[PDB]
C-alpha cells in the first residue's frame, strides 16, 4: 500500500467523492492523520455510539438505568429493527437497546434511545456539554442518513468525531464502568466487527460502528492498534460518490492497509 494521504487521495481520485479522515491516538489525542479533517460529513449511524454515551451520562448521574425495561409499540418502528421487532410484547431494556443500535444497526432501538435524551435538539445540547461545537443531530432514523449535497444538518467532522469519542471513552466525564460498556458495545459490532477481523493480520484489535447514507455515503468510527490494543481511533466518513457499496468497503479497507502498513509515524 502507499503512504496513508496518498491511499486517501487515491481514494476519492478513484471514487469521484470527498473522503474525510482522521487517526488519533486514542490514550493522548495526538492526531497523525487529518484529511478533510474540518469538512463536514453525514454521521449516519456512527450518530449511535455519541447517543449511547449520553445514555450512560444519564445512568452515571442517577437519571437513567441500563436495566429500565422500555416497552413500545409496532407503530414506533421505523427501518430495520432486526432486534427491536422481536420484543413487542415483552420489552428491551435501556442497555440491550444501546447493544442492539451499537452491534445490530437497529434503528427502532436507536429512535427509543433518542426519545430518552430529548431527541436530536437533546442529543446536539449534550454535545455541546461535553465542548462539541460542530456535531449536530437534527433528525430521527432513518431521514438521517439522507445525505443531501450541501446539507448541515446530521453531520460531524473527522476532527470533531474523533475528539468527542475520545472525550466519551477515556476523559473520565462518564464513570469507569460507563467507558468500559461503551467500549464493549463497539468491540461487540455483529456485523462489521467480524469481517474486519477476518482480514485484519492477528494481532490487530478493532471495535468500531459503520454507517451509510444516501449519495454514496459511508463511514467508520473505530478503535485499532497492533499488540490486541485499543491504541488510535480512526474515523472514516465517505461522501457524494456514486460508487457501489463494494467499491467504497474496498477504498476504506484500502485505507485501513495503508495505515497499517506505515503504522509507526
Ligand atoms: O505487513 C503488515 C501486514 O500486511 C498484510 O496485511 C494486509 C491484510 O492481509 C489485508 O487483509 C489488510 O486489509 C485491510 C483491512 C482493513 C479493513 C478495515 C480496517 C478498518 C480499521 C479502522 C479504519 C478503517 C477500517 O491489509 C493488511 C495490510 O496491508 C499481510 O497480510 C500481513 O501478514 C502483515 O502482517
Ligand atoms: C448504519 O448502521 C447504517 C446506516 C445505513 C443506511 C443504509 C443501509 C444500511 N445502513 C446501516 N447499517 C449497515 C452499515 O454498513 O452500517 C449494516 C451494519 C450492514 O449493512 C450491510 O451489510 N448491508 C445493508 C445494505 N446497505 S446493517 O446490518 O444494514
Amino acid at each position: 500500500s502507499p503512504q496513508p494521504l496518498e491511499q486517501i487521495k487515491l481514494s476519492e481520485s478513484q471514487l469521484s467523492g470527498r473522503v474525510g479522515m482522521i487517526e488519533m491516538d486514542l490514550a493522548s489525542g495526538r492526531t497523525l492523520t487529518a484529511w478533510r479533517a474540518d469538512e463536514r460529513f453525514p454521521m449516519m449511524s456512527t450518530f449511535k455510539v455519541v447517543l449511547c454515551g449520553a445514555v450512560l451520562a444519564r445512568v452515571d448521574a442517577g437519571d437513567e438505568q441500563l436495566e429500565r425495561k422500555i416497552h413500545y409499540r409496532q407503530q414506533d418502528l421505523v427501518d430495520y429493527s432486526p432486534v427491536s421487532e422481536k420484543h413487542l410484547a415483552d420489552g428491551m431494556t435501556v442497555g440491550e437497546l444501546c447493544a442492539a443500535a451499537i452491534t445490530m444497526s437497529d434503528n427502532s432501538a436507536a429512535n427509543l434511545l433518542l426519545a430518552t435524551v430529548g431527541g436530536p435538539a437533546g442529543l446536539t445540547a449534550f454535545l455541546r456539554q461535553i465542548g462539541d461545537n460542530v456535531t449536530r443531530l437534527d433528525r430521527w432514523e432513518t431521514e438521517l442518513n439522507e445525505a443531501l449535497p450541501g446539507d448541515a444538518r446530521d453531520t460531524t467532522t473527522p476532527a470533531s468525531m474523533a475528539a468527542t469519542l475520545r472525550k466519551l471513552l477515556t476523559s473520565q466525564r462518564l464513570s469507569a464502568r460507563s467507558q468500559r460498556q461503551l467500549l464493549q458495545w463497539m468491540v461487540d459490532d455483529r456485523v462489521a466487527g467480524p469481517l474486519i477481523r477476518s482480514v485484519l493480520p492477528a494481532g490487530w484489535f478493532i471495535a468500531d460502528k459503520t454507517g451509510a447514507g444516501e449519495r454514496g455515503a459511508r463511514g467508520i468510527v473505530a478503535l485499532l492498534g497492533p499488540n490486541n490494543k485499543a491504541e488510535r481511533i480512526v474515523v472514516i466518513y465517505l461522501r457524494d460518490t456514486p460508487a457501489s457499496m463494494a467499491e467504497r468497503n474496498q477504498q476504506i479497507a484500502g485505507i485501513g492497509a495503508a495505515l497499517i502498513e506505515h503504522w509507526q509515524r
